[PDB]
């Protein structure tokens, strides 16, 4: 619902050799958008108009690693706690006292902690699809994992260089297998990490999404030019240092308003999920979108732009 | 914020092929857009930048067409006030601004009037520092005009390409702290820089530091002037005809939008006089008048301007 060369481009160094790129469209209170894995600003296509419309002044990032965000290397340049105090920085620098966050994915596990932690920092809390859980103090990390099976392909990500090299390979290949309907899907991250790696037994030439034009796959093609998938994928290597982190928090509940939106056909982040958000957020607000996949804002924009303006408009 | 550079949020839009404007960007609410004269940048806004955003405004100083990271294109007619003011409509477009505030001090303030006359339905309020709005006479030129006043013979001296360039170029340094003094401690003589060769012809080859800037600051302008040197800056002095023309097709009608005009006691090129009959023209003007201050007014005097840029936007333009 835009080309980028009709956008605000904003650049925040948050430290020395690290700058976050933000789309910025609107005027009214800040709300920051903040994408999941692997993916961009520009996930955001159908909500930047439509909240900026709304009266909200939009900041779309392009989180650490992705686009023309810094991409350091070090795994641990990709834990919640780096990311979180990153981000905070960036409303410093930016003269913002607050902001409403809006994640997906991965973008919505950064919202909640920065809830959690920078609560005075947080207006109001959306995400899409990532529920929040609080730190479970003796089940082992890695033992969630390997006890649900949709998780295996966590595990083809944990080995540095192995599922960069099958990402990178051919990047229109990696966008059309992964930006699909639930229905059209070529993928099964239930046999992941024994059967071969993820597009093994999958189409050389995948068709096109009814989700995505040529357009929007080769916009995401020349993004990944820039840095690849090694920043990307170290957000899914810091689970030990993150537990640890989340650990810290103890007692402490989320005061702020909240929101949860679930996608009945996303099956790695299944809405039952979030099932007991209430007994850690009772005032939390919650969205569901029926017919919608892992890739929310671009399977249901219609949807997503109602549940989010009401809303911002109502809590916060 | 003030001092540093890389402190700040940095913001680009392209407003058309070969040009895009950058900005600095601090605090939340009401857009205030603040656009600098000749020869700055966002920077001679350093003191209001920080005092803006507290006060609960959302900041955006420009690098103005021709300066600091803004694409500096060779051309003149591209620095007219028409092409200047098309593309600060693009750039609040593109940013998705239905309004915004304009202030804007010396070239800058010429700019937000004429914004204010052709694009009011943008422009949510307009304050001028030094800069007064006088309506086009269809009878008299600029150079008739310009002739006339004796302080304005510099402006002559800049109208031939490539001379005011190699004198302002030659030691950058030796510009800016030329240039960036208080009224009192000027080295400079506005009356015959065309007779008497040039600019800085007679004035000292290492100036002291004025009492209004430190050596750090001078350096700040010194490198963002070794990109593109003063071509596109002093092109926004070559369109003075086609200015008077562009002004003219305005045919009379009225700044109907709240206005602030401030006035500095020792600018002796934009006197505080030449405001005189600015209401006739600007039903809702209000003004200011800042004591003992030459033409750079932001620096010279930043607590007053902070103070008077600050009271009239929470009376005039919402907070
Ligand atoms: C289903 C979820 C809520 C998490 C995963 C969600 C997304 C992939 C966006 C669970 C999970 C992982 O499966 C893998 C991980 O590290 C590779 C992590 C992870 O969440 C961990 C976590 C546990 C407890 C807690 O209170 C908060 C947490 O983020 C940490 C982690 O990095
Ligand atoms: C109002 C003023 C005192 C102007 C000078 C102001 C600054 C140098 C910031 C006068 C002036 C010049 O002296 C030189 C100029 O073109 C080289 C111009 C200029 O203003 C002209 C102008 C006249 C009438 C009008 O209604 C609007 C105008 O912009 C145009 C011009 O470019």
């Amino acid at each position: 619902s835009c080309n980028p060369s009709d956008m605000s481009h904003g650049y925040v160094t948050v430290k020395p050799r690290v700058r976050l790129h933000f789309v910025e469209l609107g005027s009214g209170p800040a709300v920051c958008l903040c994408h999941g894995f692997p993916e961009s600003w520009y996930s955001w296509r159908y909500q930047i108009p439509a909240l900026a419309q709304a009266g909200y002044r939009v900041l779309a990032m392009d989180m650490k690693g992705y686009g023309e965000s810094s991409a350091p290397p070090e795994i641990e340049e990709y834990c919640m706690e780096v990311l979180c105090k990153e981000m905070v920085t960036f409303l410093d620098k930016l003269g913002l006292s607050q902001a409403v966050f809006i994640g997906h994915d991965w973008g919505g596990m950064l919202v909640w902690y920065m809830a959690l932690f920078y609560p005075e920092r947080v207006r109001a809390v959306a995400s899409l699809n990532t529920p929040f859980i609080p730190a479970n103090p003796n089940m082992s990390p890695l033992e969630s994992i390997k006890a649900n099976p949709v998780f295996d392909y966590q595990l083809y990500f944990q080995e540095p260089g192995v599922a960069e090299a099958e990402l990178e390979q051919n990047l229109s290949r990696t966008f059309k297998s992964l930006f699909r309907a639930s229905d059209e899907s070529v993928l099964s991250m239930h046999k992941v990490c024994e059967a071969g790696g993820l597009f093994v037994n999958s189409p050389e030439e995948p068709s096109l999404s009814r989700m995505v034009t040529e357009e929007e796959i080769q916009f995401y093609v020349q993004q990944f030019k820039k840095s690849g998938f090694r920043g990307p994928l170290n957000w899914y290597r810091n689970m030990e240092r993150n537990w640890k982190w989340a650990c810290k928090s103890l007692g402490r509940k989320i005061l702020i308003p909240a929101l949860m939106v679930t996608a009945e056909k996303d099956f790695v982040l299944v809405p039952q999920m979030s099932q007991h958000m209430e007994d850690w957020i009772p005032h939390l607000k919650r969205g569901h979108i029926e017919d919608c996949g892992h890739w929310t804002q671009m399977d249901k924009p219609t949807e997503v732009n109602q549940i989010l303006i009401k809303w911002l408009d109502s809590d916060a």
